[PDB]
């Protein structure tokens, strides 16, 4: 994977190229107003140490930070999302994998059409990397998920349990 991040809009100003996970882009970038994903799928983070608001970027060119649904020009860490050939995830009604539960091996643009809960309070990612979305049709806050346990919604970086859609990360 290869991504180039630019301080100014329209792919101008000081830029920085990444091909691996960076937990602190601040020494190389005081702001990010455009990005070019040559290869791979990337998650940009508003704050260092993979924290703050998250934004999923696939291959392509983004002339403004709004083009990746960003609400500011703050990009202080990034992750090259691991590719995976199979995807399976379990969402749970309550914390610690309790309550009603539903499994997905495909994308779902409308979770509420299949689950009858506006909130997910725990989940287990068995295979593949996913992007979790606060709202349906892949809108609202985005939360990168990777194989592993998520016993409470704070574990995927969320301040509320709202989930509306989820998408597999494929190259």
């Amino acid at each position: 994977g290869k991504i180039t991040l630019y301080e100014d809009r329209g792919f101008q100003g000081r830029h920085y190229e990444c091909s691996s996970d960076h937990t602190n882009l601040q020494p190389y970038l005081s702001r990010c107003n455009s990005a070019s994903v040559d290869s791979g799928c990337w998650m940009l983070y508003e704050q260092p140490n993979y924290s703050g608001l998250q934004y999923f970027l696939r291959r392509g060119d983004y002339a403004d930070h709004q083009q990746w649904m960003g609400l500011s020009d703050s990009v202080r860490s990034c992750r090259l999302i691991p590719h995976s050939g199979s995807h399976r995830i379990r969402l749970y009604e309550r914390e610690d994998y309790r309550g009603q539960m539903i499994e997905f091996t495909e994308d779902c643009s409308c979770l509420q059409d299949r689950f009858r809960f506006n909130e997910i309070h725990s989940l287990n990612v068995l295979e593949g990397s996913w992007v979790l979305y606060e709202l349906s049709n892949y809108r609202g806050r985005q939360y990168l998920l990777m194989p592993g346990d998520y016993r409470r919604y704070q574990d995927w970086g969320a301040t509320n349990a709202r989930v509306g859609s989820l998408r597999r990360v494929i190259d």
